[PDB]
């Protein structure tokens, strides 16, 4: 399933996670998005317990955008710490978003 996250339950639920957080920006009208919607959702479940992964559409949402000016998606962003750590465009194979988890971890 994986949870959603908006601009209100944004710093519970990301900047304050004891654990490593991955977290998806897409939007109804992308098209790619579509794509790694699967990947996203197998990843969560693969990783219970040692990540917490969430998926923020865009289109309700614009203020998170906004504070890590995100202006494209599909877009990937790995958290640890309340740091945001790094940023992954486009449609990310499951092997390049694993390697990222693995580094976190």
């Amino acid at each position: 399933e994986v949870q959603d996250v908006n601009d209100s339950s944004w710093k519970e639920f990301v900047l304050e996670s004891e654990v490593p957080v991955m977290v998806d920006f897409w939007a109804p009208w992308c098209g790619p998005c579509k794509l790694i919607a699967p990947v996203i959702d197998e990843l969560a479940k693969e990783y219970s317990g040692k990540i917490a992964v969430y998926k923020l559409n865009t289109d309700e949402a614009p203020g998170i955008a906004t504070q890590y000016n995100i202006r494209s998606i599909p877009t990937v962003l790995f958290f640890k710490n309340g740091e945001r750590k790094e940023s992954i465009i486009g449609a990310v194979p499951k092997s390049t978003l694993t390697d990222s988890i693995e580094k976190y971890l």
